Order: structure tokens, then sequence, then C-alpha cells
């Protein structure tokens, strides 16, 4: 299937390997459920002109903490334990660990994410409707391909990367859109604020980019590499959930702090 399969088939997870992993899956989902709590209680916060934004971090925060509960029990529940060799080995009976729980929540999660912004910041010369038609559009085939080409990842790896580029295109052409709104939102907000903003930008690029690089974590020392094998594993593992809080958590903090910034008239 996949390449955390292949090396559970293949040689099997030593035991820090797995619960690493597990005990990182599940700290991604811990988070996400904090996170949703602290959304809530805060929209009291913020002016009512704003709290659209909360309450979009606050619904990315139920779909994340289900899908990442759903991602973390896919990872317990299909390795089992080798006495005999000492490794945790993929079960046949079980069900197989899965990547469709993180790409679906990628999936929801990314219209939302991008439209936010739009409801703290101001536009200047391009249009609103303009610039959300761009966002969902191209973050659903970034997604969508990036889906497509992980079914390749252990199997023919040129359609691994064809597709993992085609997903680039998407993805880079969200960042240039993203770049405009940010720029058109500094104009005529405080100096604080366009402090701020520039934190979201430098945030927001980071996080999502640690995504694609998590996607070639094993392949990036080769095909014969430190990396290939159950530490690329971890690694890549460790890196989604780190751009799990940074992209879901810490980039909606940074909205609802903005917001407040600009309720100081
Ligand atoms: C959790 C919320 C969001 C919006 C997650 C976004 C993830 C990415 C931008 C991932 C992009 C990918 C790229 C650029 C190429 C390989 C496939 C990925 C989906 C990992
Ligand atoms: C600037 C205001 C202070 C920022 C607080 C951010 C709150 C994030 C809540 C989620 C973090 C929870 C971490 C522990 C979960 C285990
Ligand atoms: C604004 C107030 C922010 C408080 C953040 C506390 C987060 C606690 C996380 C778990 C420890
Ligand atoms: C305004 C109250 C702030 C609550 C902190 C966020 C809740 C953290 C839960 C862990
Ligand atoms: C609409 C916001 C909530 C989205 C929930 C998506 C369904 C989660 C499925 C979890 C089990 C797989
Ligand atoms: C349209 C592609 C977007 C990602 C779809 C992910 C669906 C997989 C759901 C996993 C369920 C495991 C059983
Ligand atoms: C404003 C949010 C619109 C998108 C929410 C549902 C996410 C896409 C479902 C797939
Ligand atoms: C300078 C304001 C802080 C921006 C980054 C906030 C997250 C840092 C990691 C915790
Ligand atoms: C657009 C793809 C970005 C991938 C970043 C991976 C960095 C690897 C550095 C070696
Ligand atoms: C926005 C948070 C910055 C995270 C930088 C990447 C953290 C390093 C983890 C890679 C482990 C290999
Ligand atoms: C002016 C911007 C200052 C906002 C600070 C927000 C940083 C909050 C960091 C919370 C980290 C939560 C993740 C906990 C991991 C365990
Ligand atoms: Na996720």
């Amino acid at each position: 299937a996949n390449f955390e399969n292949f090396i559970g088939a293949t040689e099997g997870f030593s035991e820090i390997a797995y619960q690493f992993t597990s005990h990182i899956l599940t700290l991604g989902y811990a988070v996400m459920l904090a996170g949703l709590l602290y959304f809530i209680l805060t929209i009291k916060n913020v002016d009512k002109k704003f709290q659209m934004s909360n309450i979009l971090s606050a619904v990315v925060m139920v779909s994340a903490f289900l899908l990442l509960y759903a991602q973390a029990q896919n990872w317990t529940s299909s390795f089992t334990f080798n006495e005999e060799v000492g490794r945790y080995f993929l079960d046949p009976s079980g069900d197989l660990f899965n990547n469709g729980y993180r790409y679906l929540n990628w999936l929801i999660d990314v219209p939302m994410l991008l439209f936010q912004i739009l409801f703290v910041v101001s536009l200047t010369t391009s249009k609103f409707s303009s610039v959300r038609n761009q966002f969902w559009f191209s973050g659903a085939m970034m997604i969508i391909t990036g889906y497509i080409g992980q079914f390749y990842e252990v199997s023919n790896l040129t359609a691994f990367l064809v597709w993992g580029a085609i997903s680039s295109a998407f993805f880079f052409h969200i960042l240039w859109v993203m770049k405009k709104v940010i720029n058109e939102g500094k104009e005529g907000i405080s100096p604080a604020g366009q402090k701020i903003l520039s934190n979201i930008w430098i945030l927001f690029l980071i996080s999502w980019t640690l995504y694609p690089g998590a996607y070639l974590m094993p392949y990036l020392t080769g095909v014969d590499g430190f990396l290939y094998s159950e530490d690329g594993v971890m690694a890549r593992q460790l890196v989604y959930t780190i751009a799990d809080v940074s992209s879901k958590v810490i980039y909606g903090v940074l909205l609802g702090n903005l917001a407040i910034t600009l309720s100081k008239n």
C-alpha cells in the first residue's frame, strides 16, 4: 500500500518507532481538543465583526480532533508485536495503516483555513469573491492530487513525483493569492497589526511547506538512504503533526490576536 505498511510488512518496527509514532499521533488529536475549547471560550473577546474567524477555527478543530483520532487508532491497531522477532509487524487480520484520514482532514480544513483570513483583514483592489474562489479551487486540487500521488508511494515512484509536483503547482498558486491578500490587508491597519500579519505570513509559509517535506521524507536521502526505514517514518509522522498544530491551531491563534488588535480603535 504505502511506505508505512511496506516497512511494517518487510522489516517491521522497533518498539520505540511504534510507541513514538503512536505517542506523537495522540498528541496531535489532544491539541485539537484543547484548541477547540480555546476558540470557543475566546469568542467573547473579539468584536462581532471578526467572530466568524473564531467560528471557523472551532470547526477546523472538530474536523481535526475527530479525524486525527481516527488516524491515531488506525496506526495502533494496524500493527501487532512479534515476540519471536522483537518488532511490530503489519497485522494481516487488522485494517492496514491508512493515510485517508489525514488527507480527508486536509480537504475539509483547507477551504476554511484560507477563507478565514478574509474575515479579519480587508482587501483593497482585489475582489472578495475573486479571492475566495481562487482559494477553494486550488486548495481542493492541491489536496486531491496530493492524495492520488500518495497511492503510488510504494509502487510507481515517478507517479508519486509527477503528482506531488502537480499538487505543488496548486500549492504555489495559493501562496501567490495569500501574498496579495496579506499585502492589501496591511493597508490602513496599525503598525501593531501589520506586525502580526507579517507573523501570520511567515507561519503560513513554514507550516504549509512542512507538508510536502513530510511527503518525500523517506526518499529525501535517496532510495537506499538513512531515512529509507522506520526513521523517515517517525520523522514523516513527527512533521505532519508539527504542521498540524502550526497550520490549524497556531494560525487561528494569531488570527484571533490580530482581530483583538483591530478592536483597538
Ligand atoms: C491541515 C490543513 C491543511 C490546509 C493542510 C495542508 C497541507 C498541504 C498544503 C499539503 C500539500 C502537499 C504538497 C504541497 C505536495 C505533496 C502532497 C501534500 C498534500 C503533502
Ligand atoms: Na491533519
